[PDB]
């Protein structure tokens, strides 16, 4: 089961600025004889200077944690691979896309680099990237294949740079010769642990990957290494250098975790409007098992004068980071939002959450990595989680039981 292309997008379409990492990278050069070698600096990477006129011009100061290992790594010559593993927003894109155009020759009119998104929506996203770091390439021009595009059989496609779906592109290599992947310079496999979802996009990929020349430079980034990533990049990836930014650990040690008892969904819902009465809901998340639940509690609150945010699953990714962005800005004060919609979503600006139904797993276990990440997001926060059966108090005793720590009980009317 895989919801990734979802959260992959929204969380890019919400994205502002990179993630705060303070764990060390982790290199694994090729050769293990070679040293190691990083940067600190733009300047000390000698790019073309509208390449470097691009990269200032976008905001960038430096280059982040992950790209002061991939760029020196990315730009050796001869032309190194380069399988490059760190969570999302510690600027992947960016650097595989300053890689991308390094190596392009706009005197050239045709594909010299060829990248692949798991979906057309993540395409455009790294598309807007390239357009924006390279708009001082004049003669620049940028090609989606992808099933949408129709493009008619006829001569091979201008464009230097082409973003799409492994289906669609193993097509324009081959049967349709749109592109001739001999003259590939740089192949870029993007979201690998996205792509992974479809066993078609593997295959597809692979295939690809097995047309290009011996001697293009392959890379590859994921956020996570499942093992089924990594089994995967090895077949993608050969002789890789391998670059791996821990996650950051997030921390409960300044939060505030407290239950409430509760027999019915009725007075959970009491339960809460008391929580109003005492202590003004700011910056909050109220999380809901279904669709129905969230909708539900939704309308409830706002009967009552509660203004709120629904976040659920018939909004398209972009209405959900509409209203994500409205929240944190603060015109939006309270977000009420289903499990599935909210999961790995970096959500900004939450000092309160509310786990109006508790976090369990596909098979009813507590689902101890969403718990941890909703609550720690040594900043103070607030977690209330409404109990409501001998079953679901079995569930937060299990929670309280994998965390050392303990879930104070609050009375519902008792709120001092
Ligand atoms: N060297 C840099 N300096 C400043 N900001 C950066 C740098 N590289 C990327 N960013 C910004 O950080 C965010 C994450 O970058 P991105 O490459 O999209 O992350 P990833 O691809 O790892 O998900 C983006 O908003 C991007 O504009």
């Amino acid at each position: 089961m895989e919801d990734r292309a979802a959260q992959s997008l929204l969380n890019k379409l919400i994205r502002s600025n990179l993630v705060d990492n303070t764990n060390q990278v982790e290199v694994l050069q090729r050769d293990p004889n070679s040293p190691l070698y990083s940067v600190k600096s733009f300047e000390e990477l000698r790019l073309k200077p509208q390449l470097l006129q691009g990269v200032y011009a976008m905001g960038f100061n430096r280059p982040s944690k992950i790209q002061e290992n991939a760029l020196p790594l990315m730009l050796a010559e001869p032309p190194q691979n380069l399988i490059a593993q760190s969570q999302s927003g510690t600027g992947k894109t960016a650097a595989f896309v300053l890689a991308m155009l390094s190596q392009v020759e706009p005197a050239n009119k045709y594909p010299q680099c060829l990248c692949l998104s798991p979906t057309y929506e993540l395409a455009l996203q790294t598309g807007k990237v390239i357009e924006q770091m390279g708009k001082f390439y004049p003669e620049l021009k940028l090609a989606y294949a992808v099933r949408g595009n129709k493009l008619e059989r006829g001569q091979k496609i201008s464009e230097q740079i082409v973003i799409g779906t492994p289906g669609t592109v193993l097509d324009w290599c081959s049967k349709l010769k749109f592109i001739d992947p001999k003259k590939i310079k740089v192949f870029v496999l993007d979201e690998a642990d996205v792509m992974i979802a479809t066993q078609g996009h593997q295959d597809q990929s692979i295939r690809i990957q097995r047309m290009l020349p011996r001697n293009c430079q392959m890379l590859l980034f994921s956020a996570t290494f499942e093992d089924s990533v990594w089994k995967f990049a090895q077949k993608v990836v050969p002789d890789p250098n391998v670059i791996k930014l821990k996650r950051e650990e997030e921390t409960l040690d300044t939060i505030k975790q407290y239950y409430v008892l509760c027999s019915s969904r009725d007075e959970k819902f009491q339960a809460l409007c008391n929580l109003y009465g005492a202590i003004t809901i700011a910056q909050a998340m109220i999380f809901c098992h279904t669709r129905k639940t969230a909708s539900w509690l939704a309308a409830e609150l706002s009967k009552e004068g509660h203004q709120v945010a629904l976040l659920s699953g018939e909004m398209m990714v972009e209405q959900r980071a509409a209203v994500i962005e409205r929240f944190r800005e603060g015109k939006e004060k309270v977000l009420v939002t289903t499990n599935v919609c909210a999961r790995g979503i970096d959500v900004e600006q939450v000092s309160v959450v509310i786990n109006f139904d508790l976090p369990v797993d596909k098979d009813g276990n507590p689902d101890n990595e969403t718990y941890l990440h909703r609550i720690g997001r040594g900043k103070r926060g607030l977690a209330v989680n409404m109990v409501d059966s001998k079953h679901s108090m079995n569930i937060l005793n299990r929670i309280q039981e994998h965390f050392n720590k303990k879930i104070e009980r609050l009375d519902t009317d008792d709120l001092d």
